[PDB]
């Protein structure tokens, strides 16, 4: 009944700095204008105003309906015009936002949609700093909504208008409360029927409907309640079961409007000594971090790109994700729902880390806008079963303008919006700083063995902190190491992090030792690898090219899994057979005697070097096969590893050459 | 006992516009400095001088041996220095070159190689213009060669020092004339023995040997003639058999130097009416072109990039390739040797096409340099069996400085170097121009149905040219149409080539019509798709991003095969099963009525639309399955095709949305 029309095709664009006429060029949404300058490594890429114009014919039959323009993302600040009259402004690059254009168009005519987008710097719109790209543009989809004059309202913070809250969840019973925004845009009072039907496919599981009166040009909220006995729980990747919940408005029979949403029922708690308990059973959060960009296109992502990023994490055995450092797309939360991957999602309250300036500036506009951004985050995505914590900052400092007061304010805003999920944060503060003690959970970013030290520093630090504050729920927000797939060398030696040489073997070593450190500590409720993918950061000058943070387990184009990916796949994915030699891309070696390493989830593998066996071996606790003192021969070599397990015979091999 | 040592590791690099004392950064060859600016679509990318400096310890134990630095490719003009003294210059960006440093180095001590590289514009070093990128730098490997003082010389145009000329080849008998460059670098005359041993695996097919004395500080060119009764012919992709031919130098019973080269025996001819005939059988040349670049790295390619490029053509059923527009890597020629893919390779005498300026400036240095580039091509790559024609130019114009005489000179030079291979060229000249009649075979670049006109124009023009000049050997050297994989619509509609809109469905239509035209004309000895892959051309402003020529059948990162790829693969690859729905990336459609099209090499296949069967169908002569008047649903559809040929059931499917 209700209509949702994609508006991405054929816009006109120009930069306000192109001040002459006839300078517009065709673009097609999604779109950023920084996919070339920023990705090329230019730190001063284009940050300012871009102008999108669309011609949209408003049909006559649409008069008497209600028309909305929903934007799923526009970085950073957007001003919307209909036939060149301002209708609204939205400040924030990552929440969806909406405007009703029912009273603003000429029915039966072409009309003009004009979106003036600014991604230039501000001190009053988070994020203010960050180790990533602030791609400017309409980089997510744009939709025309047409509904009945009486509808389930899409206007409240661009939420769906249906909000599904879970309490009393057990293996035996669950209670769901359903908050519905209903809007009467007619001049007449209406007697409507409101109904909720929760379904398993096409089988009704529960159902309640309600008749009530609503005056003209008025909206009110309705909160229905229903129950499910012996509910089918959403249980992570073991069984990511999903009800669909349909809320309908009815009038004289026949549906007049409909909204459907996912319902995944789960209970869980974060235990200071046991970690994360999902539906009564402990669950390691084997996590990675993910940014929303890609090679060549920046953050103008299409559906298939989200799907592919999800598939690669699923393949590696990921069961948790931190979506850094901002609200991300509905269809990615969808995929995490459907795969059973637990989600940490946060507002863009990002501090400087090792860089300059601040993530917090004590401006009324900044503080206020931040609260609206956190309110957008929760109201737009709270229905997703995969979301399990709400994150409030990444790497703020207490020096200069101190955000501790404001963070406490944000924490309270989160609880007003959602009591059912803990808050968390990603800190790089000494443990004594108050801001580590506000959120329900806390976590630190740690690079022991990359930005200085050795991996053993990590377990000591975490052990000490867990001892001094026994009630903290500690996790590793970030840990990782740079790696170019074209940087190879025989020996493990710690590269300079800020230089043009990130040899792949050190990333491998780093994650091996670090996962060992994490896996020995059950008090950590999760760990999150920085990062799943290389991602654009235009100011970086390191690795094999500028403009890239190269700590991904997979390359920026999603083409090449680095060695470390297969290390995590050996450990985390016990379903697909894995047998993978490390260092296949080290193809020109200077030593004759080497240490060979493979990763497997098989019980046993045997190494062969020019057909000459070097023995069977079993992986250690963390899936690592290792043969020291393997003599290669001058010139060409072939290195093959083989494993048999009943009918399952696996093989991996590569070639290489030794010079001197 | 000969030594070959890669020098790609850790060079110091700085531009000469960086004037200050410590501005050097680390690079690792292969290297270009235009990986970021040119591929970003900046038309004025850095064209000028950069400087590479390498410190090399010259072993004490190397005195008494000879030492060579061989560069496989430095774009454009190189100046090599040892210990900051000048030792030579090379003008040309695409041919190997070598410099002996035996007498320039201080033995037992650390020595410094400096390479000053210039890709700034010149009017006297082809190529002067071109629809592609002039990536500066040492973008190919650098080798230090260490040989006995008496050696098989690597000095003559950086050749291998062994030329295998096939002077008479048949199914019964083959004569091969071997020319070996020998050099006595010592100051005493020397009695050496020369050996050539032609092997099939470990088996000696023929051997030939001779003794002589050579004087000190002296070179001479030895010729040995070999026969092979009933030779095993390199027969393209049906049987790309390769003999190994190893050349040894011997002194007092011991081998002191060796160079091994590939030998594939074949005979062929180009018939004006019959096309290309390989070892007696007519072979249609199913061909594509290929530039030597790739996303993110530019032309600084590694071996795996070459290998993947070649696997992609092989998968598609390519059997011929035009390497445009310049001499390419030995590594890649070796792949075509092994795959059986016939190779057209050309010097970079490239004209302006639809752009400005000139391929040819009548300067004496331009002319002599061109002759040296053509000698480098033939002498370096002559041994590769896959190479079958030599190209002399691409889209020169007779207006202004007329190159026609100079082309006659070039043709003469080619024949001085190789009487076993015909010469060809790629013209955009009306057939009446004399420059179409110099080379033995000719070919035109035609874009009928992209740069104006319809595809059927192509056959009309071909047939007419064929009829007027019945002794010309005509091929189609380019034909193509751009496509973005992100640009989709419902109707076939000719886009504007220079505009920001290249819908994928036109390229599909274009190649299906032009293959039909080409496939019907046996007088075309070959046809070459422009292009196998999207490639860098900074000046370009079309498709979905600037700086890209998007006529590739496969995208610039080699991740996504466009629809047309599968059209060729269904026609050309008959060994792997193909069942491929066209249009899968057109996910949002505006019209419920559709024509569903699929490519297959299977006998028949059944279309299902939302489980509803639209009956079985058969491919056409060009492997196209088509179902007319297919009726889709509003909202989500699913489209699936199935083929069974027991024992083989194949399936392909995709999801789109209809939204009027
Ligand atoms: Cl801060
Ligand atoms: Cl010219």
């Amino acid at each position: 009944q209700r209509q949702d029309i994609l508006l991405n095709d054929h816009w006109n664009f120009r930069f306000s700095h192109q001040v002459q006429k006839n300078t517009e060029v065709r673009v097609d949404l999604p779109h950023t204008w920084n996919a070339q300058d920023a990705l090329s490594g230019k730190p001063d890429y284009k940050r300012g105003i871009g102008n999108y114009e669309k011609k949209l014919f408003i049909r006559s039959e649409w008069q008497g309906k209600r028309l909305f323009l929903r934007f799923e993302g526009v970085n950073s600040v957007a001003d919307v015009f209909i036939n060149n009259l301002h209708i609204g402004e939205h400040r924030g690059g990552y929440g969806a936002f909406i405007f009703e254009i029912t009273g603003k168009v000429e029915y039966g005519k072409e009309n003009s949609i004009l979106v003036r987008v600014n991604n230039g710097e501000q001190l009053d719109v988070m994020p203010l700093v960050g180790d990533f790209n602030f791609y400017g543009g309409i980089y997510r989809d744009v939709h025309l909504l047409i509904t009945d004059e009486v509808c389930i309202s899409p206007l409240d913070h661009a939420s769906p208008g249906v909000r599904l809250t879970q309490d009393s969840v057990s293996h035996k019973y669950a209670r769901i409360e359903v908050l519905v925004e209903v809007s009467n845009g007619s001049d007449k009072a209406q007697e409507i029927e409101l109904g909720i039907c929760v379904r398993d496919g096409k089988r009704t599981v529960t159902e309640r409907n309600e008749k009530f009166s609503l005056s003209g040009n008025s909206d009110m909220q309705r909160r229905l309640v229903c129950e499910i006995k012996d509910p089918h729980l959403w249980n992570g990747r073991q069984d990511p079961f999903l009800y669909r919940a349909e809320v309908t408005l009815t009038r004289d029979g026949h549906v007049i409007d409909q909204v459907t949403q996912p319902l995944g029922l789960r209970f869980y708690r974060i235990d200071p000594n046991l970690g994360f308990i999902l539906n009564g059973k402990h669950l390691p959060l084997r996590g990675v971090c993910r940014h929303q960009d890609r090679s060549e296109i920046g953050n103008a992502l299409h559906l298939q790109h989200h799907e592919e990023d999800a598939a690669l994490m699923a393949e590696m055995g990921v069961n948790a994700v931190r979506l850094a450092h901002y609200p991300q797309a509905t269809c990615f939360y969808d995929l995490m729902d459907r795969y059973g991957i637990i989600v940490w999602t946060e507002i863009p309250f990002v501090g400087p880390g090792g860089y300059m300036d601040k993530g917090f500036v004590n401006l009324p506009a900044f503080r206020s806008n931040g609260k609206e951004q956190l309110r957008e985050l929760i109201r737009q995505h709270c229905n997703h079963p995969s979301i399990c914590v709400w994150g409030l900052f990444n790497e703020l400092t207490q020096a200069g303008d101190d955000p501790t007061e404001y963070i406490e304010e944000l924490n309270r805003v989160a609880k007003q919006e959602d009591m059912t999920r803990p808050t968390t944060a990603a800190s790089n503060r000494p443990a004594t700083e108050p801001m580590n003690f506000i959120t329900d959970a806390i976590a630190w970013n740690r690079y022991d063995g990359w930005y200085g030290g050795t991996p053993s520093d990590l377990g000591k630090w975490l052990d000490d902190t867990h001892k001094k504050y026994p009630e903290l729920r500690i996790a590793v927000s970030e840990y990782g190491a740079g790696a170019s797939i074209y940087h190879q060398q025989d020996s493990l030696k710690k590269p300079e992090p800020a230089g043009w040489w990130h040899p792949e073997n050190w990333q491998t070593y780093y994650h091996a030792e670090n996962w060992k450190t994490i896996a020995s500590r059950p008090y950590l409720w999760g760990s999150f690898v920085w990062n799943m993918f290389d991602f654009g950061a235009a100011h970086r000058t390191e690795g094999d090219r500028p403009g890239i943070n190269d700590k991904g387990l997979v390359t920026f184009d999603r083409k090449v899994r680095k060695d470390a990916f297969y290390f995590y796949k050996a450990n985390w994915n016990k379903e697909e057979p894995v047998l993978y030699l490390a260092g296949r891309r080290h193809t020109v070696r200077r030593q004759r005697m080497q240490t060979i390493v493979a990763f497997t989830n098989q019980p046993e593998a045997e190494l062969f070097v020019n057909g000459r066996s070097y023995g069977k071996a079993n992986p250690d606790e963390y899936a690592v096969l290792k043969w020291q003192n393997v003599t290669l021969q001058e010139g060409e070599n072939e290195i093959q590893v083989v494993s048999k397990n009943k009918e399952l015979t696996l093989s991996d091999s590569f070639r290489c050459r030794v010079e001197s």
